[PDB]
């Protein structure tokens, strides 16, 4: 069996590829996501101006999961940009962008930049509303009317298809407002849910002492921790967002996790700390793995399944 | 060495007690909890009316936590009240009692009645903010607004010392807030950092399901899934609240995740699904357990470690 999709215009082997920030922040870092066996890759995150981050240790990993406050480490969108202008293999898989401007009008001077390499290249959009590791800049998703305002402005300056990076809702009434703002905008096509669960706190037993320096310990989760909260956010916007597509990141270590996000809704699966711990290997077992237990359902297509998750009654 | 507290004019032979809704729903479930070694025991939230809760399957449980969508089965508020007021024996250890009405003005009926209770029994009350599991009603404490109306009527109708328990936030931004809301109300002398982790979605991969009937399977996440969201939320109000109380919940299995509670700033320490799972045998070895790492370390009280959780730098 082979795992095909044809998404936003262009053709995936499969529908694995890295989070944004994992393995993505250099031109070494991205020449290797390429020539892994995801099906597409995302650039780190970008700011106008390249930053040197938080101070470390800003990351840290666990059984169960990791806890990160990076605070944007990247090379500067020029970088980027002129990767994805000059550097990038498409033959080999599509490429993502993903921007975090610490500002609406920083988001805007890069989207209207970015368009005219959108338009000649193909290069895909993921504007990350939901930062939660920059000093003072809270997650723009979580205030709607932020979220509104960022949407507008990057919508009328970009003029293209892009697509949305989630953080994770805990209420009912917050899918309900969040996916409503989303699809007052028609350009767009694709909602990555979710990134990290914002501010949790890891503490060492043995040394008392908080486990990352910035924010006084306090980072965004990954891992096995956020499995069933990324699940809930994927299937909450796949069912409040029916004419756009998710992408469905949080808590992936196998074929079976992959199974999951997609029976929630999931049409691609970012696959973010189990990438960081396990290298780049991880996609030909995480493929592996899924068509297993698509072979042993009786499944032939992602199609057959996506979305199917049963409710009981 | 020595587990002892004494607060909110009371003594409590050690910190652990069950989190609410864990056993402590009938007079046999509270019989149950007085006579295990836990420090006090919680009634299960109630409502003016007894209520069935959501239909079945309505918790399960799982290696890494359990998910829930009750819906606040109670056998009504009169039936607590009565507990407080005749049955318990308060000289085997202290009594709280959560209300979890669906509006102020139930809560502000409940509270006008239990205050006479409080006054002559010394019963303590842990108002419910946070429930995340009644169709339609989403988490009081997500909206700042009804917060304060909330802990004002109450306040106002109430008189006396209480409690509040609280969502888990996951922003910056909400810890500030949400601890400034709670600054305002010099009555409210203990905060209990948290309540599940709301609106997650567990799915079985062989039967394609969700595993709960509720809410097409979203429910509140407790247990391993939730300690390092519970511990930063723990020690934001702890930091946030310094002429308060905070007590901690989320994630506790072993007199580790309790030290670690507590070096972030807990008081009490409550017990959710892993007392469910275990059943209240669990509380000598969470005593035991605990005791045994203050020996290690040469702490001789609670009050040696508690809040000294340190940062780096
Ligand atoms: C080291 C690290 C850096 C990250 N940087 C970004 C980022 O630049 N942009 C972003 O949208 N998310 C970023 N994230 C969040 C991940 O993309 C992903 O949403 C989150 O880690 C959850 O997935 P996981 O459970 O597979 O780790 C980062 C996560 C980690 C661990
Ligand atoms: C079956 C069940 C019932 C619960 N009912 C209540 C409740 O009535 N009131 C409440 O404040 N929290 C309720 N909770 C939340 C728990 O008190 C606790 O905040 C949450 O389970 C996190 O703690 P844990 O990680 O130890 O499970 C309930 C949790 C469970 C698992
Ligand atoms: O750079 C980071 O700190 C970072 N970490 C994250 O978990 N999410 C982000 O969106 C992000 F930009
Ligand atoms: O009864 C419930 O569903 C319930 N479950 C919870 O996890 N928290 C509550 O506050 C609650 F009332």
């Amino acid at each position: 069996m082979c795992l095909k999709l044809n998404l936003l215009d262009h053709v995936f082997a499969n529908p694995f590829m890295n989070a944004a920030g994992v393995l993505c922040s250099t031109e070494e870092d991205l020449r290797c996501m390429t020539a892994s066996s995801s099906g597409a890759l995302v650039s780190k995150s970008c700011t106008s101006a390249p930053r040197d981050g938080n101070p470390e240790p800003r990351y840290m990993a666990f059984p169960l999961g990791s806890i990160n406050s990076m605070g944007l480490p990247n090379l500067g969108f020029d970088f980027y940009l002129k990767y994805a202008s000059d550097l990038h293999d498409y033959s080999k898989k599509p490429l993502f962008l993903s921007i975090s401007g610490l500002s609406v009008e920083e988001n805007v001077a890069m989207v209207r930049r970015l368009a005219p390499v959108a338009q000649e290249k193909g290069v895909l959009l993921e504007l990350n509303l939901s930062c939660p590791n920059v000093p003072g800049k809270p997650q723009v998703a979580y205030d709607f009317e932020a979220m509104r305002t960022y949407l507008q402005q990057v919508s009328l300056a970009y003029g293209l298809p892009f697509g949305v990076k989630m953080p994770p809702y805990f209420d009912i009434a917050h899918f309900d407002t969040a996916a409503a703002v989303l699809n007052e905008f028609p350009l767009v096509k694709f909602v990555t849910c979710v990134n990290s669960v914002g501010n949790g706190l890891v503490i060492d037993a043995e040394s008392e002492s908080v486990v990352i320096k910035p924010k006084q310990g306090f980072g965004g989760l990954g891992g096995k921790y956020i499995l069933p909260t990324a699940l809930a956010n994927v299937n909450a916007f796949y069912r409040r967002c029916p004419d756009k597509l998710v992408f469905g990141c949080g808590g992936v270590y196998s074929g079976e996790d992959a199974f999951l996000h997609i029976l929630a809704g999931a049409s691609m699966v970012q696959v973010g700390t189990a990438l960081q711990e396990e290298g780049p290997g991880i996609f030909t077992r995480l493929e592996d793995e899924l068509l297993e237990i698509m072979a042993r359902k009786g499944y032939r297509t992602l199609e057959e399944f996506r979305g199917r998750v049963k409710t009981i009654e």
